[PDB]
């Protein structure tokens, strides 16, 4: 018995692998991954056999790969006994004689060819599958990768990598001590809620996104999805200011990479434009909700309405005057707020400007902080800061990392918007201060799910994540408030269909 | 071959197990743990054999344990063939006939008796050890547990539990797929710092506290020690405002239980009194450093000195006037600061009072927040807020949890003080609002280690953690500012010797 693995790079959605006798992309990291995953062996006296179709053998220029034995499947090619590194077989079944014979082979890799892949899967010869998902689909294919049968299960999904603005992921599909566990379970039986481990129970399979992936949950969307599962599992059913009660947990975090990708969720189509527009709406220090509504962004509609304002004791307020809310605290901290029409230029403390200036004049400073929590202005605000305070870090290799603390988190609506918003903000601050994006860490206080989002989020959990998209700016601005929506280019975003969820006013 | 495990409850330090023919403690959870861990089996047709000394057999009143077979070691006790649940052997070696015969036994437990433990270890018959450390040493013992030989290694250390104000823990000592790992390593070879996984490398064994404990690192001091290892591994060497450079990492967190213990480090003797005194110094809203120095607490000496003040542009300031530093922002937010002698009563926003009032009048609120970051007052402060903003959470079972964000963290000096300080503060707020302590989550921005603390912290990492102590208040106060040091009772704190480390001014 010998292990037979499949190595293949296919597109994310249609699973295209080739076009016109060649690859529809050029990724050096992918080819290198192939070379390394095929050169991996234990015995130095042994080699790995590489099975591929005739057309694939033509694709590589009919030249052998070093330290490996290429097996070409063809009905026309002759059994060229000259080259000891290349061998030709009539059929795929007969080609797998590496098992019964030639103990000089340690591993077998089914390496190419839709005609080869399809009948290597159909006749069940494959043990493992190394799938390299690539994030393009608006191109032309003529050769596809066959749909993976239910006999295989994903056990690994790497973080999203980027090469030439192309997103890609590495996945592994597999064909499928007690003492500590027992002790912990027993202690969990003796002590009840006393044992903190029982307060943070591991999510059940029924609410665990892609349960088969246990140790290889490297993709950073899992940082959010596993949180969703955790709230869905240990969430204490509690009431709030709105009529809709939530399942809530306290003290959580999510990490994100921004160097090789952009933390925009793929399990649900997220309105990026609204996020950006809200972000630059903050940056300008604007508190007029209509300015957001005029651009067809209605995320601040419910918290702006006359009924809601009069209800929270702000009946004197105009139809969409949100008050000294974010941006106003960024650009005019401790500034006496009147109306949304007044010109608050020069007044208050401009945290954002000083933040940029400090970021570029003193990167290794341990104070880069932007806050929005102002006790003196909380009573005037239409809604107190959820994403309360942020801190920025400049690494030694000139990268910009961002930490954000969030007192309250709507895992259905608010969360993705916050992640993407502070990601984009981090990128803006990076370009303005002359750095590159780094990492995004979000620390959450009250992580909760509204009871009217249950079926929706449980639907979202039934979707296996796709590689994060890329975000590129079309032009470099001199002032951070000069950013426009047309300046934003989102590359390789192929998310699952949108999920409609109502906001609790 | 059959598994032979040792079950024993010993004191934390001197490893005492008995006094005057009985136990020096009464812990129902421990006895229950024994009963479970000895009743654990797979085959219903089999039983577990318990080996114990004659005196131990006398200790249990000479009555058999249900669903188990008690094996008594005695040279005088007759071989009672009456009771089929109790059997007597003349020596320990002969007693281990359960291995060669009687297939009705599934597991063997060496259950008691220093005379039994010692020669069960000396003749090497034990495979596993279930040690229940107990936190009391100022009592009398006559029977001890022999020192564990180097052939055993800890693989598990539970969280500190509390029964009758006694701290205890459960540990296991043992006598001692590749594909995903290979793939991740290869990706780590291809992509360099691009791969975020390589930016957060797992700490090496040389700097990993108790490396043998891999999957059973349940103790919450590991939340700090593993952080220490992480900074010690991935720490970017960078400069700062002080002449002493630090190794720094960004975006971390530590979780702590306060229900069954008190997060006070045992690997180093921490000055609790100074921590408390500083805490109530904050609560009163006092900014006079002398008030702290008068009580022999010198943690704010360096950041108060005339030289340091004149250096940071506060030469007009008095010898120890720190300015609108924490407490002043807690009790008098946005209050115009003059000197430390002025009476700031009634001025500014009292965040602490409103926090308490909101905590008891509206527990399920999501705005329980105490901040200290005031951009308008930062220039006047002797040192900007490190523990910047905190949020509090009342649980459905009336427990009080606390989250704290810290922009900058001195893992040598500041960190333990912060943990203990906000733990005590959480407990105070719990008693004043009529709740019980819950969990403490600390989210850290710039987690760094000063280069002059290296050998010291590397020394601290060489110490295997002990169970957390307990903190109890001797009286219930009406006002939170009425707390006194005499009202604090620290029970079961047996830490490793103190480690002297200098503060970077
Ligand atoms: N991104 C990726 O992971 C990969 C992509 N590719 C792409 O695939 C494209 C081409 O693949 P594809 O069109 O499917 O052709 P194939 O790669 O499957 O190779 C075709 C050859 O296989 C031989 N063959 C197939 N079945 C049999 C059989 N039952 N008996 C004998 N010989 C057989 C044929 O030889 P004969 O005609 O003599 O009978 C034929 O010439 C390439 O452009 C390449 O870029 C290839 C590998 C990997
Ligand atoms: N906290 C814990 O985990 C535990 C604590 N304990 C404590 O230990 C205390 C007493 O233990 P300890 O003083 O060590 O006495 P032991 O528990 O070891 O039991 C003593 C008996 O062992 C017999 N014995 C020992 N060695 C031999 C031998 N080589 N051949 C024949 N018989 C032998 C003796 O019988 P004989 O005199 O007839 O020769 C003796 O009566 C108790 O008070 C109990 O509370 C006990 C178990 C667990
Ligand atoms: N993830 C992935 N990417 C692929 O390109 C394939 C292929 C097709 C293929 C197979 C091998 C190569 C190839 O030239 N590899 C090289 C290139 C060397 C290098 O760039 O480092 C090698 O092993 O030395 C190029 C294309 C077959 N299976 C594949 N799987
Ligand atoms: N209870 C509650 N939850 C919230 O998330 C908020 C917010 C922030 C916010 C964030 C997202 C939305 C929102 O409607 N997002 C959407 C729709 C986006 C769109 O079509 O414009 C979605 O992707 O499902 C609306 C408001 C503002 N006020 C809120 N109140
Ligand atoms: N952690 C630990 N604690 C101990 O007390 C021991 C002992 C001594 C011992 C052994 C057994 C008992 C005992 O009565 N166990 C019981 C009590 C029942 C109960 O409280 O649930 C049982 O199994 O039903 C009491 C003392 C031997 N080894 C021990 N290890
Ligand atoms: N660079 C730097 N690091 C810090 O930790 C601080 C602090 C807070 C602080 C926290 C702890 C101490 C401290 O000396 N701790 C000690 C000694 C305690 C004592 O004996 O009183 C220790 O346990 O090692 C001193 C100051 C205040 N200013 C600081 N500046
Ligand atoms: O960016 C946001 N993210 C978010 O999650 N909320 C949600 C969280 C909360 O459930 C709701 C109202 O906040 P509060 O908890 O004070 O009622 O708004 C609001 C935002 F503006
Ligand atoms: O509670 C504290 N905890 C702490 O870690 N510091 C350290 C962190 C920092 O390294 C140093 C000075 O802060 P800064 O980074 O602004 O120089 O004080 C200070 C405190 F008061």
């Amino acid at each position: 018995e010998k292990n037979v693995s499949i190595v293949v790079a296919a597109s994310v959605l249609s699973s295209g692998i080739g076009i016109n006798g060649q690859l529809p992309w050029s990724i050096s990291e992918d080819l290198k991954f192939f070379s390394k995953i095929t050169n991996n062996k234990c015995d130095s006296n042994k080699k790995n056999a590489l099975i591929m179709g005739r057309k694939t053998w033509d694709s590589i220029g009919r030249r052998p790969l070093k330290n490996r034995i290429i097996v070409v499947i063809s009905s026309s090619l002759p059994q060229d006994e000259a080259d000891p590194n290349v061998v030709v077989f009539r059929n795929l079944e007969d080609s797998i004689e590496n098992l019964m014979n030639d103990d000089s082979i340690e591993n077998i890799f089914v390496c190419g060819g839709e005609s080869i892949y399809r009948d290597a899967l159909k006749d069940n010869f494959v043990d493992r599958i190394y799938l390299t998902r690539v994030a393009l689909e608006d191109i032309e294919f003529d050769t596809y990768f066959p749909e993976i049968p239910e006999t295989f299960l994903p056990v690994y999904m790497s973080q999203t990598f980027c090469t030439k603005n192309i997103s890609y992921d590495f996945m592994i599909f597999e064909k499928q001590l007690k003492s500590i566990d027992d002790t912990v379970d027993l202690l969990g039986e003796i002590f009840g809620i006393r044992k903190m481990g029982n307060r943070h129970k591991f999510p059940k399979e029924e609410i665990y996104n892609t349960p088969s992936i246990r140790f290889g949950r490297e993709h950073y969307e899992f940082q959010y999805l596993d949180l969703l599962s955790r709230v869905l599992e240990n969430g204490a059913y509690r009431e709030n200011r709105t009529g809709i009660s939530t399942y809530s947990i306290f003290g959580q975090m999510m990490r994100f990479d921004m160097r090789e990708s952009f933390p925009l969720l793929t399990t649900k189509k997220v309105a990026i434009r609204s996020i950006f527009e809200e972000l630059i709406w903050f940056i300008k220090g604007d508190t007029n909700g209509n300015h957001l509504i005029e651009k067809k962004v209605y995320i601040w509609s419910g918290n702006g309405s006359k009924e809601y304002l009069e209800r929270i004791g702000l009946g004197h307020r105009e139809e969409n005057d949100l008050g000294p809310i974010y941006g106003f605290q960024w650009r005019h901290y401790n500034g006496e707020y009147k109306t949304m029409h007044d010109d608050y230029t020069g007044v208050g403390v401009d945290q954002l400007a000083k933040l940029i200036e400090t970021l570029k004049n003193n990167p290794k400073d341990r104070r880069h902080i932007l806050t929005a929590w102002n006790p003196s202005a909380l009573s005037q605000m239409a809604l107190p800061p959820c994403h309360v305070l942020s801190q920025y870090y400049v690494t030694n290799d000139n990268c910009l990392s961002c930490n954000l603390y969030q007192r309250s988190c709507d895992l259905g609506l608010g969360s993705p918007f916050n992640i993407a918003s502070y990601a984009i903000l981090t990128m803006m601050l990076a370009q303005v201060c002359g750095y590159e994006p780094g990492e995004l860490a979000i620390f959450i206080g009250d992580a909760h799910i509204y009871e009217n989002h249950l079926t929706q989020l449980k639907e979202q959990l039934s979707r296996t994540p796709r590689p994060f998209p890329q975000l590129k700016f079309k032009r470099k601005v001199e002032n951070i408030e000069d950013f426009k929506w047309e300046d934003i280019e989102l590359i390789g975003y192929y998310p699952y269909p949108t999920i409609k969820m109502d906001m609790a006013v």
